[PDB]
């Protein structure tokens, strides 16, 4: 079953979707999904919706919200910063924990690109109550990625405008200042539960090498990678998408359902 | 006021968003918005969401649903045809008509790309009860767009797969067969109320010349085109989407609010 849900906090309203298994009523495992930069809760070629329905089938529920300033949620994109999305995330996890259908023992996190960076930080911040973590092409190098564009053109354009057009989105000065001061690798360092990284070798938004760094610097043996040969950033093909979803569902099955 | 809404018919659930102007009294004008091919109700850089909020501020309400097979709604893309989206649209119109807050005499349609083809056909079908029509990069040439693509490669792939992968979506043989049978130009002919066409000269998905054909063939002097120079398909810049939205709202303001 699928229903729209809301969260209202600090005069901000977040809008999202909630899934629960049909044939398994009771208290269930839940996966929270965080979308990427300029993405939304449906995500690229509806891959998050597909993921929710795949989890539903094996008895795991999920929620996925639009961050403030994105998609269906309140706010202008120019009001959003990484930190503001981090705050959204905490409010989202709280929402999940308070559902009478939520098994508070078996809660997992999933994030794509910048949403993957959110997930890593949230997972660690709550390491004692997040049972598993899946990272899709995690943009742990986001601050660096953004800082480079700043020196290339953003800095110059922002100096003059206070923002930059990144394609029908007003990216504000406050975003670049906020994220320049953050290090995602470090804020994710220290999560001990199971971790799945899924990444396409041919990713051109978040280079595949970023996942090497994460395995090395951030997690130990608890982290495993699923490499998808030739795949682009959001796994933009039926078989790339199928692989990413099945591996992630299998992983969440083993980690959230058993014992 | 923004709230999630739901339609069900023939075992299909459509999920959408509804906007109403805050505490204006009694029934209000409504704009129904149809998203494009592989798009969803949020649409490119949230332009539909932005269009909805801009309409709300001038006292015009709106609804935006995901077509069956897309976004948050039920179904896989493989089940969708142009005709099934037409049927969705008829159910969405009915839904809007039967809301207590709807002024039945002031309903307008807006459609992007293939959603524009939908709106054009629906506008004609209900020409006596659709007050105004707005078309964004209307893909009235969708049949030949696909048929070109079909004869090139689809046949062999279709036979053994039943679909082709258009990038994380199953485009079915049924879609191709169904669309070949339609003439959106002829099906849209005869809508005699006001029409606004907004189209970018650098549209790489629906070539600007299609709008020429539509003005020449489909409508009379009741149709007007706003040309956005250099813009791509979904007006992917701050200035372009602003112009598309504002011209569209002004048009709807003029057509829906007084006469
Ligand atoms: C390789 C992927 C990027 C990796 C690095 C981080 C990028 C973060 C944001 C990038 C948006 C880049 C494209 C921005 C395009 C803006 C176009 C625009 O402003 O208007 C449209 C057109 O240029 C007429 O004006
Ligand atoms: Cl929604």
């Amino acid at each position: 079953m699928q229903k729209a849900v809301e969260i209202t906090y600090n005069g901000k309203t977040l809008r999202g979707m909630m899934h629960l298994p049909d044939d398994v009523k009771g208290k269930v495992p839940m996966v929270i999904m965080f979308h990427g930069f300029t993405g939304n809760k449906v995500e690229s070629h509806f891959i998050f919706v597909k993921m929710s329905r795949a989890l539903e089938k094996v008895g795991i529920g999920s929620v996925r919200f639009d961050f403030y300033g994105s998609g269906e949620s309140d706010g202008d994109f120019s009001e959003m910063t990484f930190s503001s999305e981090l705050e959204d995330a905490r409010q989202i996890l709280k929402f999940v924990k308070e559902q009478p259908t939520t098994d508070p023992e078996r809660i997992g996190l999933l994030g794509l690109s910048m949403g993957g960076a959110i997930a890593g930080i949230v997972a660690r911040e709550y390491k004692d109550e997040i049972k598993a973590l899946v990272l899709w092409a995690p943009a742990f190098n986001m601050p660096e990625l953004i800082m480079n564009e700043s020196v290339k053109q953003y800095g110059a354009i922002m100096e003059q405008l206070g923002f930059v057009d990144i394609g029908g989105h007003k990216l504000s000065k406050d975003f670049v200042e906020d994220i320049s001061k953050l290090n995602i690798f470090e804020l994710s360092k220290g999560y001990d539960k199971k971790v799945l990284i899924v990444h396409g070798t041919n990713d051109e938004a978040v280079e595949y090498k970023v996942s090497d760094r994460i395995l090395k610097e951030v997690y130990g043996d608890n982290a495993t990678r699923v490499t998808i040969e030739n795949a682009d950033h959001t796994f933009k093909s039926l078989e790339w998408e199928k692989k990413a979803i099945e591996e992630s569902v299998e992983f969440f099955k083993k980690e959230l359902l058993k014992g």
